């Protein structure tokens, strides 16, 4: 049912928070070495977009920041976009279905969980 449904990815690459302000800033690893399974992955814009989808997302990515899952949410516009750990893209897209908004996240290599 419906027919606006418009997902887009590209690449995660290996990023981090960059030290200054946590839940909002974003910056690339330039050959640091970390831990290693310790890069963020982000998402792009998405759709369909409202109220609803917008509050429940990001009053979800608070309620799963609350128990283990810091998540960090972010719009411009018209243009919800998000960023999450590693593991986080496949747990969080399984959680959200069930809560009935849309999410744009993939499941890491062809779903490995």
């Amino acid at each position: 049912t419906s027919l606006q449904l418009s997902i887009v990815h590209r690449l995660p690459q290996n990023y981090r928070w960059s030290a200054g302000f946590a839940g909002s800033k974003v910056e690339p690893i330039p050959q640091n070495g970390p831990c290693g399974d310790n890069s963020l992955v982000a998402l792009k814009l998405l759709s369909p977009d409202g109220d609803n989808a917008w509050s429940v997302m990001y009053k979800l990515s608070q309620a799963l920041s609350d128990i283990e899952v810091p998540c960090s949410v972010l719009e411009c516009e018209g243009e919800p976009c998000l960023f999450v750990n590693r593991q986080d893209e496949f747990a969080a897209t399984c959680r959200l279905k069930n809560f009935g908004v849309a999410i744009a996240e993939p499941f890491s290599n062809y779903n490995p969980f």
